[PDB]
């Protein structure tokens, strides 16, 4: 009982650290196409303008 309880929590504490692996992963992202937005060589407003 006391080692399915403490599987149940370390599961539990997994599945909360791969949300939040998720969450940053999907801001990273979205850091990185603003970016590419703003500044790479094909499809930037910067190469455009100059």
């Amino acid at each position: 009982r006391v080692k399915a309880e403490s599987a149940q929590a370390s599961a539990k504490m997994l599945q909360e650290m791969q949300r939040k692996n998720e969450q940053m992963m999907e801001q990273k992202e979205r850091s990185y196409q603003e970016h590419l937005k703003q500044l790479t060589e094909k499809m930037e407003n910067d190469r455009v303008q100059l």
